[PDB]
């Protein structure tokens, strides 16, 4: 009975989508927190997307495969940078974030962002997933840069909490580093488990992650 959640930063790579379809439908997952997909695979697969580019690019997008989940979709806090979707189940209803920030752009307005979503819905029930281009080792980076204080102080800020777990590099290329975090709101730890990191979930320098969300009670 758990929601299988898959996190992955895909580089704009149409082989890297694939591989995420693929993935999805071997570990029979649910949902899918995606930064940077191509512009096929998915079918009977709702997506849905930050707010497109002119050149059509989409920075992030939430994937459901379940079919009979419960959505709702939040026009107004979704962004350029984040898109936030709502699902719902008789066990409970969880708001979620697919979130990228350049590496090259100030990290305050995602900030901003990030706090506009937690007021604007409720202090319980959030899950955020993404690549912050931000170094932590509160989510295991070989150090604290001030990208990642920035965040990590946001998130003491708003009571959310770190999933992120280990060393295994979320981006390899050599170069290493982790800077893709998944974090939520204190209610939500004792329903999620098993967050871990797939040595090769995808093939984009970005290595994929994933973790559950049950009810344990
Ligand atoms: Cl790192």
């Amino acid at each position: 009975p758990p929601y299988r959640v898959l996190q992955a930063n895909l580089q704009r790579k149409k082989l890297a989508t694939a591989e995420l379809a693929i993935e999805a439908a071997t570990r029979k997952a649910a949902i899918a927190l995606i930064q940077e997909p191509y512009v096929k695979g998915f079918r009977g697969v709702r997506v849905f997307q930050s707010t497109a580019q002119g050149d059509g690019t989409v920075k992030a997008a939430i994937a459901v495969f379940d079919h009979d989940l419960d959505v709702i979709q939040y026009p107004q806090l979704t962004t350029n940078n984040i898109v936030v979707v709502g699902i719902r189940t008789r066990a409970w209803e969880i708001t979620l974030v697919s979130y990228y920030f350049e590496p090259d752009k100030p990290i305050e307005s995602y900030l901003e962002q990030i706090k506009r979503v937690e007021r604007k819905m409720g202090p319980k029930r959030l899950i955020f997933g993404g690549d912050a281009n931000a170094k932590s080792t509160w989510w295991g980076s070989k150090e604290d840069d001030a990208r990642g204080d920035q965040l990590m102080g946001t998130l003491g800020e708003l009571g959310l909490h770190i999933l992120n777990e280990g060393d295994v590099p979320t981006f390899d290329t050599r170069y290493q580093s982790r800077v893709d975090v998944t974090f939520c709101t204190e209610d939500m730890l004792d329903l999620i488990d098993g967050w871990r990191v797939d040595e090769d979930l995808v093939s984009s320098d970005h290595n994929g992650m994933v973790f559950n969300i049950r009810l344990q009670k």
